């Protein structure tokens, strides 16, 4: 089997890696359970066994065949390259490498093939980019897409353990307290690494990441930067706004298409069913549609209000809506290193 | 000054009814307040005066100048008509004679002309409409618009004081209790009129109001016949996702408009920031834009996150935050009033144009 290394494996994406690991179909001979200084010494389980947690360094990786990356974009610029000089296979969860030409931007269900062409790093995508390739994909695959304007509705734990916990204690003092949202104090979100902090408690948030030189926010041109890579064709025109809602885990988000060809509803509708990965949620009639609660805890992306624009011909409207913790992060980096193991690619 | 009756005055929007009227520049010489039988013979407070709630009825508007309804579409679609033929001018904050040709749909900054040709009823539109044409007019008014793709973050309290307290509940059962929030019971959202229900707490639910043949919803549906209305321009394609999400009050919008003709960037955010009634709040190297939390208790909408599209150019697209009690309702509504006083509209109607549905 394979030594694997989990590096943040105390964060929230690390505590989902281990959970998907341990339900994984990947041979573990040997885990080993990565973070900073103040974790090492700790311990964390895997199934039954006691995992004592040890410092990430330049000279950890020795004798790991498979790192799992995800402790921020710091922790892996500064040691995955030690890692890939070992001979280790790196898929990290962070935005570090993704848009670097020599290293596979992938979603297992819609590119696959492009880890044939890896040398060394595997990059998994961002969570809400990941559930919309999922559900666009197989509509892309029968009449093309032309243009996409998402608008995300993104939970609390895509900003980590720390902004789950400010989250609740927020809540609580409105709701227990009488603490009026607004005179709230806050220290994480929406951004740990921007200057100002704001409430999310009975709030929506329209910042994700800190904003760029265009005034849309690094997370919104990660979704029009990764769709383009994935899809493998910058000819998408892409436009994102990402919103912070009071939502734990689970991503929703409002998805409108133009496709190149007109698609019948109903047959859009059967080709998003058909599609590995993705589920079809849509009886309207029976109030049937997908819900972030509901998606919790499961590695599927599910799909519904389907229909079509009111006046744009080849306009489609959906939701789209998958745990962000699972297949927006650590399942795709599992299902990831599955598919290396079964494509013999561990190397 | 004016005799006022507030219809539903015990609800969500009454009670903020009541605080606009308070607070508003209508001469206000009696008010009234008028709710069901079950809350008729109990008391309510305008300013320091203990004010008895009345039952509605078809007599109940005898001597009333103006009357602002907010207690469902129902108790408009009954008792409007009666209180028009008594000679009442009505403001109705529902949604039931919003289409209707001999009726105005109203928001004062953006279509106040359209007053002078009502006929005893104007309508205040839906809350999700009303914040959407304050930031989209001074666009049109400029560049034009060819069509609109908007997806809404609701606060609950637009569904009413059931709605907020059901919220409430939910989220204190998840977390002092630990409830899982898929275990928690639901009987209000997303529509008390729709035969499930779902919780809210935690969860994002893209249905408000039932669905129509066409499988948008209902409210989708106003947003989209209501912006045609109030623009006066059935070219304008829209179409609308609405979203339920836990804020207990004020409505945000992610808002995508293509205009007619290319509208410097620069000039949009200006050309908001003057007009009356919206707010711009939009400068994103300090983090500046609409926050549902900072707008809760102003008249004002917000607007921010202005940037051209990435690829279509002349599209735009920007984020919008109004409280949905006040210019969404209780506010659009006071203000509808107070300029049919100061253009010398509040006076009884020459002929009865809408039907009367109580005649058994
Ligand atoms: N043992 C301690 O002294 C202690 C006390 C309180 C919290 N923590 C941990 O700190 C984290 C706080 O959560 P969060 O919201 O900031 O983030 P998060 O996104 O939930 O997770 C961040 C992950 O990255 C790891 N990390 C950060 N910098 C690193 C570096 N230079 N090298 C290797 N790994 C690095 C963290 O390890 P670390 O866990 O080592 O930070 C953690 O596993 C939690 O994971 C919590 O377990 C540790
Ligand atoms: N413009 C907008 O977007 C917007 C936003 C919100 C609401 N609205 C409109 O306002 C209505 C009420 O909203 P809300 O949030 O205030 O609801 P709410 O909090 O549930 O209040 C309902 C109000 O309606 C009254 N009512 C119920 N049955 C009645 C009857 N048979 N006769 C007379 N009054 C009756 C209630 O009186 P009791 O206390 O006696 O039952 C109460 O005053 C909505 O249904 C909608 O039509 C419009
Ligand atoms: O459309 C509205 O403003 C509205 C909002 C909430 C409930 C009911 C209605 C209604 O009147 O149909
Ligand atoms: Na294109
Ligand atoms: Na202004
Ligand atoms: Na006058």
């Amino acid at each position: 089997g394979y030594t694997v290394a989990v590096v943040g494996a105390t964060g929230a994406v690390g505590a989902q890696m281990i959970k998907m690991l341990e339900e994984s179909t990947l041979p573990i001979d040997k885990i080993r359970y990565l973070a900073s200084a103040r974790s090492a010494g700790k311990s964390l389980k895997f199934k039954d066994q006691d995992i004592t947690i040890e410092e990430t360094t330049e000279t950890a990786f020795e004798g790991v065949d498979i790192a799992l990356f995800s402790a921020g974009s710091s922790t892996s610029a500064k040691y995955a390259p030690y890692a890939v000089k070992a001979g280790v296979v790196v898929v990290d969860n962070t935005s570090y490498f993704r848009q670097n030409p020599d290293v596979p931007l992938v979603v297992p269900e819609v590119n696959a093939h492009a880890l044939d062409a890896h040398n060394g790093i595997i990059a998994c995508p961002n969570c809400s980019t990941i559930q919309m390739m999922v559900a666009l994909e197989p509509v892309r695959q029968k009449w093309g897409l032309d243009r996409i304007i998402v608008s995300t509705y993104q939970a609390v734990s895509g900003a980590g353990m720390g902004a789950i916990l400010e989250t609740q204690r927020e809540l609580r003092e409105v709701l227990n307290d009488g603490v009026k949202p607004c005179d709230l104090h806050a220290e994480i979100l929406p951004s740990g690494g921007d200057k100002k902090h704001y409430p999310i408690a009975f709030n929506a948030l329209p910042q994700i990441d800190v904003f760029t030189d265009n005034d849309y926010t690094y997370e919104e041109m990660k979704m029009t930067k990764e769709t383009k890579k994935i899809m493998e064709d910058d000819s998408i025109a892409v436009s994102a706004t990402c919103v912070r809602i009071p939502v734990l885990s689970a991503h929703s988000e409002s998805v409108y298409i133009e496709t190149k060809e007109v698609a019948p509803i109903e047959e859009v509708k059967a080709a998003i069913a058909a599609f590995p990965g993705a589920v079809l949620e849509d009886d309207v009639a029976h109030q049937i549609y997908p819900q972030a609660i509901n998606a919790v805890g499961s590695r599927d992306t599910f799909v519904g209000r389907i229909r079509k624009d009111l006046d744009a011909e080849k306009g489609i409207h959906m939701w789209v809506v998958s745990d962000n913790l699972l297949k927006g992060a650590a399942w795709n980096s599992v299902q990831i290193a599955e598919t290396l193991h079964e494509r013999g690619l561990v190397r």
